[PDB]
């Protein structure tokens, strides 16, 4: 038993709700929240800025740290970083930006990442500004990802979508 509540149960381990992302990370308080990242970690715009706004900013300072010490992610890479006010940790993962010409193949690679950690709160990869089709994206999270991940969708209308248009 867990402390997400009012998701639909799309699979054995996959679950969505229509919710604004950083709300929920407030309220629950998960162990883990996903961040909709670029290689940079320039969390300007999108799930990344909303995350990095509820947090005052804490997070693009550690994430400039990081990228100082470290260099950039590549598309498909993840890093885990503190959750600050949101969660105990934030896994930054890499999803391709369509708007930026990369693979979209590297979704499913992106997806990989979330198998490392039991459960978490999270956005659909590659959408949003991102570019790519949230109805593909839920497909490859549905089937790549097995531990328990709850999904949030910001948006009511696509939401609605994903929901009767699932397989
Ligand atoms: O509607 C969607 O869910 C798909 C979109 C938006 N996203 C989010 N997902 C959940 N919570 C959110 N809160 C936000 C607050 C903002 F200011 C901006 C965006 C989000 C957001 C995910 C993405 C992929 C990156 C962008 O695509």
């Amino acid at each position: 038993v867990n402390s997400f509540s009012g998701y639909l149960k799309l699979t054995d381990n996959v679950y969505i709700k229509n919710a604004d992302i950083v709300e929920e990370a407030k309220k629950v308080k998960p162990t883990v929240v996903v961040n909709a990242a670029n290689v940079y970690l320039k969390h300007g715009g999108g799930v990344a800025g909303a995350l990095n706004k509820a947090t005052n900013n804490a997070m693009q300072v550690e994430s400039d740290d990081y990228i100082a010490t470290n260099g950039p992610l590549k598309v498909g890479g993840s890093c885990v970083l503190s959750g600050h006010n949101l969660a105990k940790h934030c896994l930054h993962v890499v999803g391709p930006n369509v708007n930026k010409g990369e693979d979209i193949q590297l979704l499913k690679s992106a997806y990989e990442n979330f198998n490392q950690h039991e459960v978490l709160l999270a956005p659909l990869l590659s959408a949003g500004i991102f570019g790519a089709d949230p109805i593909h994206s839920l497909r490859v999270c549905v089937d790549t990802v097995r531990t328990n991940v709850y999904l949030a969708v910001f948006d009511k209308n696509l939401y609605d979508k994903l929901v009767s248009s699932f397989l």
